[PDB]
């Protein structure tokens, strides 16, 4: 069950996202993780967050979905609290090193990562989603991203910078 | 959570299989279910199974993966007994009519359907799988299909006809 | 010429539709037939049509394009009366069992199937058509579907239910 | 019915070949016609055919499938003599200028074009065909190409040069 | 370095355009060159340009990007004067016969070809571009095409006919 | 010319590799950079290289191809010394921060990165290359990778560990 080999980790590019949403092509988790990393790096800096916090978010961004090489990527609405509890234990056996990183993340780093993880998905669908359901999902994700950010421990000035940058970015995407 | 609308059921063609395996294109569950239906129809008849049994397998084949419109399609190795128990309850809320059909299926109809469901996957990868992992998955599925068939309640003559037809079919695929 | 083998019938998923129209991906006839079957099942029931009629439409839906495994799928405008007459004889040699089903279909079952066959195509292009020609084809098909329905033997109440459901479905597609 | 507009002729790149054969992507008739043109140019010259003959083959190569913008591309085995007779009249209404060119082609130019048209298809499948049926089609086409060439009016020395070049080309494709 | 073999020239269909722009699929240079050829043929005739000029533009259209089989297709904004000077020498070694044709082209033939080369790209993106950057590129190309045409040696009546036909064509694409 | 905005950097996933090689799909530079990063991380550690060296290789891996968002990805054989000299100056204006990182890299970090950059390409083609040219490119890259490694400043024990891991990985890919 545990992922221990580079040949397995390389299969990040074989793991397709958006399994219940029509898209122009099957996005893989490697391109997703790179883009989330980029957002954490750029937007963490734009928001003036401490370097140690941005570094932690970026480190997690690059590995956070590796368990999906075994589990597959499952749709957000399907990940209820009960399923997430079961998946957390399974994922900790698959990638214990990722579980350890997740357990060490500071709340501010976690909230930067989560904002960027959802933002990347909205940005992806803006270009590559097809049809009414995909459009609804894009907009639902954007609402969820904003609600989570607003209720988070991030300072309001940081929240505002993240939304400033998100909106500038999506307009040009 | 429950799927009640035709516009949702049409999204069977938006649900991608093989989320952890490299393939030439993203196969959807609609084409999968049609092909499983075809195999149940043709191979149930070739094996001389009673018409009522073949009909039940075929009816289930056409709807059996509909819950994935909500849950996504998850990889076989990930569906452990504990996860399947949780998924069974969730899936019964998503598509109660499919759960009712599953609970009424005769063992012989279930075993025909399961053979055909796995055979379809092997046949798909024979053409459309890419790389060493996909090749291994194709062959693992074929071994699992044979083991399940051999240990099933189907008469040995039926088992042999199903394997006769499977092998003739894959040679020409 | 006759299709007699399961390995050939499985090639339904190798037969590409929309050969003269730009689309986001090549839809095959297996996913098309599954979706037409679904529409016949759901919309026949919504319209209160007799169970025997809906069953006949659904049975035909699952096999109706099998001859295309040999002939290819040809564009609707190209299928003039003279070509259709020639194709009918060829198709009857390719899939005599499908020709027999077609010759037994009740008019109401035929009109349900034809409505759903065209509706599926409109719905597909709504999501997956690309460019001005594809848009025109989508809208032409919708006009043809409505005209055929209005001139059909189906009761006006059935016609209205079919259009009610079609319009609700396409809005959400 | 007649194609008269550049916007319609540009849809050559919207017309997909291989409608009954699994391929890695949907090849269009524009890339096909360019490649057939290239083969006529290069192999006609290699074979020492008169410039006027090579020019005629090349001119036809660039337009020969334009009627498919209306008719679709249909599979070779389906084009029986009776269907071809009907299609010839339809195609002459669609693209009268192409029909006029075809009626003026010298036999040697026609045989160069036909060799190259089939060779291009073999070469395409060598790279992009998927599965056993596609492999069989590739090899059937190669046999048909050779038989037609051997029975043609082309001098044996020309036949041999065409096969010399075909075999060198496919080895490196 | 020099391209001398048909198997290499056939790789025109392996050379992907739009390497920095999101598109629905990877357009190759063979389909591009066919479409540019078509535009030169049709629009040169519509504009009443001399047959010898249209022929020269068409001949160049069919081969003009062959060096990209070695160099790759590079984005227009990246091709600065300094890079183009270096590329011109490299391309002349790759395809000396294409360089010779380019050096013989009459200015009016060159301007017809260049208009059509850019028009084809705009028309392609109209259908197949995805996202805001692709939209901007489509519109930038259209502005560049118009500016080059207006400043060219082509008579104003020819310029107007080319724009008349371009606008009619894109409206229907 | 300079890339300064997150919306531009996100277009890493819009930049297609393998522009002159047939592949099953268009790989983008984001998935490439993630995979190169992974190889640097895993294989640098397996080889016992100092943490500071592996970190530097990994940092560069994640950004090293960003200039291609403007320049496009060009084929290795085309990047002659003269072209690389010109590109180095252009790329330094596009992404000065990447040029600064490149100029600070220790030789051992550079050689780890270069090994992994080429290995990733071989591994990609092993799964996704199509046809004889792609096969030749895969094997040429593997020979180039080995020659560069053997002539590098890396200790022989490090070279051997890198080849040990590469060969184990490709066998399972
Ligand atoms: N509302 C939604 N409906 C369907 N799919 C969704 C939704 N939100 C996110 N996703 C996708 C994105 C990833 O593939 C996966 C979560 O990482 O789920
Ligand atoms: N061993 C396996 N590894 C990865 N994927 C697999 C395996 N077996 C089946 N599948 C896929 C097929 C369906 O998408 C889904 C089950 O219906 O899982
Ligand atoms: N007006 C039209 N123009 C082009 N293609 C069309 C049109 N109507 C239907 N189709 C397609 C759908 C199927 O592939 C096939 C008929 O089943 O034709
Ligand atoms: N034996 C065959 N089976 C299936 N398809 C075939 C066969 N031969 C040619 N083709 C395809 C190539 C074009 O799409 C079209 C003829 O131009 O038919
Ligand atoms: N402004 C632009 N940005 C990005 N890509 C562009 C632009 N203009 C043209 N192209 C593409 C089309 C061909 O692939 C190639 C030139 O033949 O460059
Ligand atoms: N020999 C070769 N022929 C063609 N393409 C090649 C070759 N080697 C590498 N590549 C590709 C990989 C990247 O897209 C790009 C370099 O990063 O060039
Ligand atoms: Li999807
Ligand atoms: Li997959
Ligand atoms: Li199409
Ligand atoms: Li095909
Ligand atoms: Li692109
Ligand atoms: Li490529
Ligand atoms: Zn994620
Ligand atoms: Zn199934
Ligand atoms: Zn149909
Ligand atoms: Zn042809
Ligand atoms: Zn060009
Ligand atoms: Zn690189």
């Amino acid at each position: 069950l545990q992922i221990t080999e580079t040949y397995e980790r390389l299969r990040a590019s074989h793991i397709s996202r958006w399994g219940i949403v029509q898209t122009t092509y099957p996005q893989n988790i490697a391109e997703h993780m790179w883009r989330v990393w980029l957002l954490c790096r750029d937007w963490g800096a734009a928001a003036g967050m401490p370097q140690h916090t941005v570094r932690q978010a970026c480190e997690f961004a690059l590995v956070h979905d590796l368990a999906e090489i075994r589990t597959g990527d499952a749709p957000t609405p399907h990940k209820t609290p009960e399923l997430k509890e079961l998946l957390a234990g399974i994922e900790a056996q698959i990638v214990p090193e990722v579980a350890e990183l997740e357990a060490t993340m500071a709340p501010e780093a976690r909230e930067l990562w989560k904002f960027c993880d959802t933002a990347e998905a909205v940005l992806f669908l803006k270009v590559n989603g097809l049809g009414a359901h995909a459009y609804d999902v894009q907009h639902l994700l954007m609402e969820q991203m904003k609600r989570r950010l607003m209720d988070s421990v991030l300072d309001v000035e940081v929240q505002d910078e993240l939304m400033f940058q998100f909106e500038r970015t999506i307009k040009k995407t």
